[PDB]
């Protein structure tokens, strides 16, 4: 198939309660229109081996960011970031996975939070390396 | 079939604000896409690209700010800073439709880029799906 | 087709510089190569290949250093430190054409390396093209 997608935040994100879902406000591309941007999510259109990537900028503020990959329900792999002057970091991480149609795969923003701009410091991207 | 990998082997600290990222060394060049001396990456033929890149900053008090830009656009940025001072990581990624003769590259905003053999600071791309 | 995804679980410091990192779970491992006890990918076809990794360090204050290596060779490498002492991450990327029996794995060459079930601690990679 053809499957790709990049999003970003272009305001900050700052949710009231912990592990929610990092939502997005506009799209680098969609490529097989798999994404949501209102709900932040991917859904698998069909079975084969995918790539993600995050880069996730926090507040410049005194409370850490973590953020996990989720697949469905289960964390597949988490990023962490935190500065104490405080400062501005980068939370990032990547992964490669088989999927099943109808996985969903979005990033939970377990503490912290998000900075957004039109420079679009904070980014989600994936896309279909394999079919099967 | 495209592909590049290149990175910066000495230092870039150019003085003044948004010059280009220029890099010395290829890793890759499959398809011969990428101008060295020019730091910009010329889009062959129609279809969806992948972007990563590294940027160590020098252990300096200064922030480091990259935008990765297609064309005059700044597309996605990234920032790194640490008041230690000690050196620090800008990184950011895309997934970008693109049409032939476009060009992406990076570009220091503020700061500056530490340069070695280790190679800490890199920029690739590649070609994801034709058409 | 060849794509590995490992993460790191448990922490990794070793003790003396210069040592492989070594991971505890593939996320995935299409085409059978890498193996998690060595922590290297086996290069199985004349190709174009991409890596990336993401590792984060203990918050100690000790850098961390790693290097992605090809065989005995530097090829690239990451940095991290916060003197708070914070946790950190170092993380890059490469892409480069490979020849079979070319070996690719991380060094820790400095530092320490945290783990835990969440995964902060990750190495990828892929074959973008195979040459005939
Ligand atoms: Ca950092
Ligand atoms: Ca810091």
């Amino acid at each position: 198939m053809r499957v790709a997608f990049s999003a970003a935040r272009t305001s900050n994100l700052a949710p009231g309660t912990l592990d929610q879902p990092i939502v997005f406000d506009l799209l680098l591309n969609n490529l097989g229109e798999t994404f949501d941007l209102q709900l932040g999510r991917f859904n698998c259109p069909v079975n084969g081996t995918y790539v993600f990537i995050f880069h996730m900028l926090k507040l410049a503020v005194n409370v850490p960011l973590y953020v996990n990959l989720m697949k469905n329900e289960e964390v597949l792999v988490s990023a962490y970031a935190n500065d104490g002057a405080p400062d501005h970091e980068t939370a990032s991480n990547h992964a490669i996975l088989q999927l099943f149609q109808g996985d969903q795969i979005w990033l939970r923003l377990h503490r912290g939070a998000i900075y957004g701009s039109s420079w679009k410091y904070s980014t989600f991207s994936g896309y279909l390396l394999y079919q099967d």
